[PDB]
């Protein structure tokens, strides 16, 4: 029972130190004024997008316009007043975010 063993027990979102607010391991989180669908962003979105040469096919979930990272939780990461969302990468500082899911932070 998860002491000499990981196969009777399953608690994967189960951590060893749970803070509160709850974020991705795979990076910071980001606060998108708005999340746009990668599916179909406006031909705007697009251009920016054919601008960093970015595949719009390729895209999964969305994007986000004007974002901040929130790589540092507390003041300037827990500090999003704007939409928050896991993203898998950045670009423009935020101006183009890709791979985007709205993330529950808890609080």
């Amino acid at each position: 029972k998860a002491m000499a063993d990981i196969g009777s027990t399953a608690v994967p979102r189960d951590v060893n130190g749970g803070t509160p607010p709850k974020s991705c391991s795979s990076g910071p989180v980001y606060c998108c004024n708005k999340t746009e669908d990668s599916k179909h962003l406006d031909k705007g979105t697009t251009a920016l997008l054919g601008l960093l040469n970015i595949k719009i096919g390729d895209l999964k979930d969305l994007v986000g316009l004007n974002c901040s990272p929130l790589s540092v939780i507390g003041v300037g990461g827990n500090s999003c007043s704007a939409q928050t969302v896991c993203c898998t990468n950045t670009y423009q500082h935020g101006l183009v975010n890709v791979g985007c899911t709205p993330i529950n932070i808890g609080l």
